[PDB]
């Protein structure tokens, strides 16, 4: 199904570059598998509301996965734990709303958006049980995630009809989002994740519960 050699699960080095073979694979979808495409990734339709901004986006796409480097994967077979470390450039797009403010200044936009982030680094750990199935094939079975992201380098903000068109307020507002870009990662940055974070779980966890793990590891 997948293009995966086979590791022994605590040899980290091949670990990490069995899930750097797989990746591109995997996240171009398996239709008949019932495995949705993630890179370009549709999110669900979300909405937040934190520290006075009002935000909802439709239409959501999550691009760059494809191109994801794997930093470290680490499975310890004690706690049932998996760590995997990796970084990517990522473009988050849709149809944005976004109403309150925006720390300092007051905001208003319906419009579009493309957030660029570069060199976003990403900590995931799953929670996974070992289980055979009714006719005994057993299967790695993912039951809980918890993702941290730290985006180095820079996020770029563009979103379009801010202001009701008014030009000096939309350029003031752009300037202001790219200049403290940081600080608006770790404002919002949360829900963002969340949104892809799921979906992506929701498609890995389905897929490893159906291939048998002697498939995919030397277990
Ligand atoms: C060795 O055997 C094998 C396994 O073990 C058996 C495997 O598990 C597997 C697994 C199969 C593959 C390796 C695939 C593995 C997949 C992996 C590691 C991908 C995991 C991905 C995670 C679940 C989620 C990742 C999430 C992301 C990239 C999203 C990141 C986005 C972020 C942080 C957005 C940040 C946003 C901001 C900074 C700004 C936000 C602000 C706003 C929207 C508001 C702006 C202000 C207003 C005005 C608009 C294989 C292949 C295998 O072979």
């Amino acid at each position: 199904v997948l293009p995966v050699e086979k590791c022994n699960l605590e040899d980290s080095a091949c670990m990490t570059s069995a899930f750097q073979q797989a990746l591109p694979t995997f996240v171009a979808g398996l239709p008949d598998h019932g495995v949705e495409v993630m890179d370009v990734l549709d999110l669900d339709d979300f909405a937040f509301d934190l520290s006075g901004l009002q935000f909802t986006l439709k239409e959501g796409k999550l691009k760059g996965l494809k191109g994801a480097v794997i930093d470290n994967v680490k499975w310890d077979l004690k706690k049932k734990n998996i760590e995997v470390d990796f970084h990517l450039d990522a473009t988050v797009k849709g149809h944005y709303t976004a109403g309150g403010r925006i720390l300092i200044l007051p905001i208003t936009g319906d419009g579009q958006m493309k957030l660029k982030l570069k060199n976003i680094h990403i900590h995931l750990v799953v929670s996974y049980e070992m289980e055979k199935d009714a006719e005994g094939v057993d299967h790695v079975i993912f039951k809980k995630y918890t993702v941290t992201f730290d985006v180095k380098d820079n996020a770029q903000f563009g979103l379009t009809n801010l202001f009701n068109g008014n030009k000096e307020l939309s350029d003031t507002m752009l300037t202001f989002l790219n200049q403290n870009w940081k600080q608006v990662s770790e404002e919002f940055g949360k829900p963002v994740m969340e949104a892809a974070a799921k979906k992506i779980f929701k498609n890995i966890k389905h897929f490893l519960a159906k291939v048998p793990i002697a498939e995919i590891a030397n277990v």
